[PDB]
């Protein structure tokens, strides 16, 4: 069912993560961690503290898909094994320093085909895929764009529920 889905939901933020490599969206779904840019980083403090739910949808460049959807956890923190992400020319890995903790909601992918009837107020009401890395998606939009995915069968949100 999507009712506990949509209570994860209910009065949250939405942030649309952009990836250049396939490589860091595998290991943030196989360690539940995230790290971006330093202003993104402060963007996405900053609303952790505001709202009892935080969703990062995740989109791999080119690759015409979101590949899924998680959670804050966390605040950024510094000084774990560092994680081995792919480092796209021109970013080092200090300005990935920062890594959030993230529980996943949903790990399958959407194609961008099927969120062509939703845009977003935040960005100009462009189509809801359009956006650079950190774009925040007005809740209308994020949450009939998170209920758009396909179930994951995987995952259960009771201890995503008991961390709010
Ligand atoms: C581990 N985090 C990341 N991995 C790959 N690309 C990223 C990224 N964060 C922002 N980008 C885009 C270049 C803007």
């Amino acid at each position: 069912g999507t009712s506990k889905l949509k209570y994860v939901l209910q009065d949250a933020r939405f942030f649309l993560i952009k990836s250049n490599n396939h490589e860091n969206v595998s290991l943030a779904k196989a360690k539940g961690v995230w790290s971006t840019l330093p202003v993104n980083e402060k963007k996405l403090n900053l609303a952790f503290r505001s709202a009892r739910s935080v969703i990062l949808i995740f989109s791999v460049r080119e690759s015409g898909k979101f590949q899924g959807f998680a959670r804050l956890s966390s605040e950024s923190h510094h000084g774990g094994s560092p994680i081995h992400w792919v480092l796209p020319a021109g970013m080092s890995a200090k300005m990935l320093g920062g890594v959030f903790k993230i529980d996943w909601i949903c790990r399958r992918e959407l194609p961008f085909t099927k969120s062509a009837h939703l845009t977003n107020p935040w960005n100009e009401h462009k189509p809801v895929k359009i956006g650079r890395d950190g774009q925040e998606i007005e809740l209308e939009c994020g949450t009939q764009l998170c209920l758009l995915f396909p179930p994951d069968e995987s995952i259960d949100l009771y201890q995503v529920i008991h961390k709010m």
